[PDB]
């Protein structure tokens, strides 16, 4: 119920929250080297898939970005099979968090998205009882409404990528833009992608707790 939480406070007109997800990884220093040369924070939504690259965490916590919870294992067939596995992993996640950061994470992106049904292989309603779960934990969770089209089995191009967001936001007075981090072709589409924002008058905001959350349908 809506009607529980807190009201979000209203970021203004022409927004886009660049968001990442499944990183860090071998990429995301470049990442940040461009974030800082335009002067933009994101949000970062981490993993624990790429453990040799974990620093960069503090580093983006360091650099001024929102660093967000999505996996420590990102596998669907463990994080998904009861409430209690989906927390046990969501907590390793934080930890590492606040090991390298210093604090706790905020908000969460769930994997697949709220909306996903990949999780209805392993425990059928899951969803419908983590949303409700993690905000009794205190927990926000943000899904997207721009697709950078990055997640394709088959890759697209870098000019595909900038293209794909720039169309995608230009629907939504603001703007929640997914793209991986862990796709060097996509990684390398954000320079462009900001060039563009900042020429039409959009602002680059990181996400925050009292930003609105963009929230899909919970499909199981
Ligand atoms: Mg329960
Ligand atoms: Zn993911």
């Amino acid at each position: 119920d809506p009607a529980a939480t807190a009201d979000t406070v209203n970021p203004g007109n022409k927004i886009i929250y660049l968001t990442f997800d499944d990183g860090p990884g071998k990429y995301t220093q470049g990442l940040l080297d461009v974030l800082d040369k335009y002067n933009v924070k994101a949000t970062f939504f981490v993993t624990n898939t790429h453990p040799d690259y974990q620093n960069m965490i503090a580093e983006e916590a360091k650099r001024g970005h929102t660093v967000a919870i999505h996996s420590a294992s990102h596998k669907y067939n463990q994080i998904y099979t009861s409430e209690q596995a989906f927390f046990d992993d969501l907590e390793q996640m934080n930890s590492i968090i606040k090991a390298q950061t210093g604090n706790d994470a905020s908000i969460i992106r769930f994997p697949g998205g709220s909306s996903n049904t990949v999780s209805k292989d392993y425990c059928p309603g899951i969803m419908t009882q983590l949303v409700n779960d993690v905000t009794a934990r205190g927990l926000l969770y943000c899904d997207w409404n721009v697709s950078s089209g990055d997640a394709n089995p088959k890759p697209i191009s870098t000019e595909q990528v900038v293209q794909n967001v720039i169309s995608g936001v230009q629907s939504h007075n603001v703007s929640v833009v997914l793209q991986h981090d862990i796709k060097e072709f996509s990684v390398n589409a954000v320079e462009q992608i900001i060039q563009w924002g900042q020429a039409n008058g959009y602002t680059f905001l990181p996400l925050t707790t009292s930003s609105p959350m963009s929230h899909h349908r919970v499909n199981n």
